[PDB]
């Protein structure tokens, strides 16, 4: 029988963060023994270093700029979503009959009425926030209690941020600092009415930590000797902890598959209240490595043994490694994923050889700005970002602006994981790379067309959800705490 | 009964090369091991990062200004070295009847006839190189066999590079792809002579690995997946390896104390052919992080439980904690680091709150660069290091000259390790960790008189070693391979 399938997805944490992947002073005890007992990966990558195209890419196996996940990210009066006929991996399990849920950040689009939100996208049951947790005004938010408010203010001149379940308004704005026994309580619910249904679940857990502003509840409240990124990233590990618990109680250890991962790298620009990209260069918001490659943890007692592999996956191999896994069949779209099975159970190698990865803002006429084949990664176009300002290394500063490269910048990456050393700026081996690289763009650039882009179709305020529909006025009327 | 005791001390060896550390592609299975079952150390450091003053530290438990090693580092044609009035570990394991050895590099001088030599500092036995693997011609020399060139050159006008055995020339120069096997024999056989005679030995290991050139044999050449650096580590841990199978093999797993660490941080001038820092700053030859701050494990079966602490702990401290584990009393000197088996033992804390880094060129107007209490760490003056070139962080950089600080620079290094945020440039927590900083080095500075450089005693051709005494002509007749 398919598997329970539980799917964690941090926010804004860098390949540098665990405990388990050097840091020092990070607490992450739960996350340690999951890959002590599972499989760590040291080349996993998101396509798309922003959180709206990373979700839409999970979430369907495809690359954001095919169905209009560009540029940036939605905002709450956005009218645009990612699209309806999209089949998200959740509609692909329920029909298979998994009792799916979903809790925590979706910023995949609420629109009119609501129609973008999880509800129409396969989730069974959904609690959590349609955006993100900082788009609205929190200069008198909590965000560690008894009293200490969250750090500069968020955004301004919105809706306050709403839980929600399913469709309904349950808090506008919510408790951060009751955030996580919610999430705890909705999941342990999904898992227990499953097992007594006698069906497989599918979790979702899509965490607030480790984005801006940073919270916890109190028990982690400086409590990790790492300040309030630790503080929080020690709630999100806890947390972690308590649904393997849960699946402890429950008898389902070995039915059930953890996958960890995080939607992009780190936002440097929060100094020591964000995230760490360890060796790697830069962070959220560039194509480097520090901004595309990100933490993975796979855990299934009795069935991957612990491990570390370097072999290369994406976020956008997860709905095709599921389906698979679950027996269910494919969506009848490209994907641009492959099945990591014999991967996760040992019986093969990753089917993956290359992975493309888009800028914030794509275009077609520069197409993709990076590719990496085997060891070798070539950038064609280079850009730094106010999402990773800060740093000495000037390539990542906002300030470096979009910069073509021809012949592109060459890295090896198992010697270059830094991407310091570029190979041309002239080997056998190396110009096989290069010219491989080279088709391997062109191919992608000549055949991907953009979707028509969703963030373009504009804003409306009309469309932010208010606790208080009609109320005056707005946006700070709407409100019920 | 005092317990066998093997330090094994890398070169040039970065806080991030280590798999147990973060690196995504080095191969160090072993080390990970003993990382697994022993104690792994966030937060241990050397005083200076360069050889020659890390070495006298180690091994004295002394500041090496105290001594004169200061400044840089010896050369073969040196007339001065770690003076014999110090007493080493050596001769404090050896008073209480350790049988002692050393394999590999010395760099602690040479001297008229071989004075300075280990077996005039309390080593029974010695077999290897009396300074660093590159200060002789090397353009000749195979790195990787069947016949691949050690790259560069090495230094020019010398004698090659000899192999010794006790005071005598075994081999001059030596065979590069076959060190190892030579260092492992003799390791084997200086255990079991130690416990055919009834008594424990100490074994000083200081790998060659992974200094330039790098070099391995035949097993390891193009074997790891990180090129020649890689290739090089997987040596030194395999080697690593093999000690744990004779540590088995005579029943000795419970009885001896092994401990890992490396003498300096990186030189990342070697580009991809040098170490990693991971997420610190800079390397070698500076005084931030990423030069001083190496990884560290203590591991022995059931006394040291596995784990991870965070606490303060220094190359200094060695002398003073094997002296404390074997019941051998401390020379009557001085001595500037602390006993910490209560830390490895489980029943106690790091006695030692500060740090204090020299730069490699030291001097009394001056005094300590950096000091470090608790969490904070203020940097009095800084410089970059041509051993640290061609990273993207330009204070790295040789042409990042002698600058002062006051106020100095202040970091916290449990939420900003990296070294990019400083906190003056005003809390109560911070300006109170200000006046203790500035208090202590101001202390230490009046208190320690700088020992008369070893270093500017000069040089002098005829000091160096030669196989074939009297030949002519000198330096390139002086050989017997
Ligand atoms: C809102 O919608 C879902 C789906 O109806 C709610 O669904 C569940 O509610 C109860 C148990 O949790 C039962 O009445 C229904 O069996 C159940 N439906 C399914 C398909 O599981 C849910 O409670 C709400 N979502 C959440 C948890 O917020
Ligand atoms: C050179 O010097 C040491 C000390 O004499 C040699 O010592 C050992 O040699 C034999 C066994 O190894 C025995 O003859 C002696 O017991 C022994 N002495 C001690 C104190 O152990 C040694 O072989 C040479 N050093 C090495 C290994 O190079
Ligand atoms: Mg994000
Ligand atoms: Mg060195």
């Amino acid at each position: 029988r398919p598997p329970n399938i539980v799917l964690i997805f941090a926010d804004d944490l860098g390949y540098g963060d665990l405990g388990c992947y050097g840091h020092p002073s990070s607490t992450t005890p739960n996350l340690d023994q999951l890959a002590a007992g599972g499989l760590r990966f040291t080349d996993f990558y998101v396509p798309v270093s922003l959180s709206t195209p990373s979700r839409a890419a999970l979430l369907t196996g495809r690359l954001p700029v095919r169905m209009g996940m560009y540029p940036g990210v939605l905002v709450p009066s956005s009218r645009g979503g990612l699209p309806l006929e999209e089949v998200t991996v959740a509609e692909v399990l329920a029909a298979r009959g998994y009792l799916t849920g979903m809790a925590g950040k979706w910023h995949l689009g609420v629109g009119p009425e609501g129609a973008f939100l999880p509800p129409h996208q396969g989730f069974h049951r959904f609690l959590g926030i349609p955006y993100s947790h900082d788009q609205g005004p929190c200069q008198n938010l909590t965000c560690f209690p008894p009293a200490t408010p969250c750090d500069g203010g968020c955004d301004q001149g919105l809706v306050p941020i709403p839980l929600l379940a399913n469709l309904s308004v349950e808090a506008q704005p919510p408790w951060l600092p009751g955030l996580e026994a919610r999430y705890m309580a909705f999941a342990h619910d999904l898992m227990a009415d499953a097992q007594r249904e006698d069906r497989p679940f599918f979790l979702y857990y899509a965490s607030h930590h480790t984005h801006y502003p940073q919270f916890s509840g109190q028990s982690f409240a400086e409590r990790s000797g790492r300040g309030p990124f630790g503080d929080s990233l020690m709630e999100l590990d806890a947390a972690v902890g308590t649904l393997m618990t849960a699946i402890g109680d429950l008898g389902l250890l070995e039915e059930t598959l953890v996958i960890f991962t995080a939607d992009n790298g780190p936002e440097t620009m929060r100094m020591s209240r964000g995230g760490c990209s360890g060796l790697l260069r830069c962070g959220k918001g560039t194509t480097y490595e520090g901004g595309v490659r990100e933490p993975a943890l796979a855990f299934w007692p009795g069935h991957i043994a612990p491990g570390v592999t370097h072999e290369l996956a994406s976020s956008l191999d997860l709905l095709p490694t599921l389906a698979a896994l679950a027996g269910a069949p494919l969506p009848n779209v490209t994907l641009d994923g492959f099945d990591l099975s014999p991967l996760l159970l040992g019986t093969g190698k990753s089917p993956r050889q290359s992975l493309f990865f888009y800028p914030s803002y794509p275009d077609e006429v520069r197409g993709v700005f990076a590719v990496r084949t085997g060891k070798y990664k070539a950038h064609f176009f280079t850009q730094g970002s106010a999402h990773s300002d800060t740093t000495a290394d000037p390539a990542c500063h906002a300030s470096s602006s979009l910069t073509a490269h021809e012949p592109p910048l060459l890295y090896d990456l198992s010697k270059d994981p830094g991407e310091n050393y570029n190979l041309l700026g002239a080997t056998p081996e190396v110009l096989q790379a290069l010219k491989q690289l080279q088709l391997l763009k062109a191919q992608l650039d000549a055949a991907v067309t953009f979707g028509p882009s969703q963030v373009a179709r504009g804003e409306d305020p009309a469309l932010q959800i208010c606790c208080h529909p009609g109320c005056t006025p707005r946006p700070a009327c709407c409100h019920c705490p």
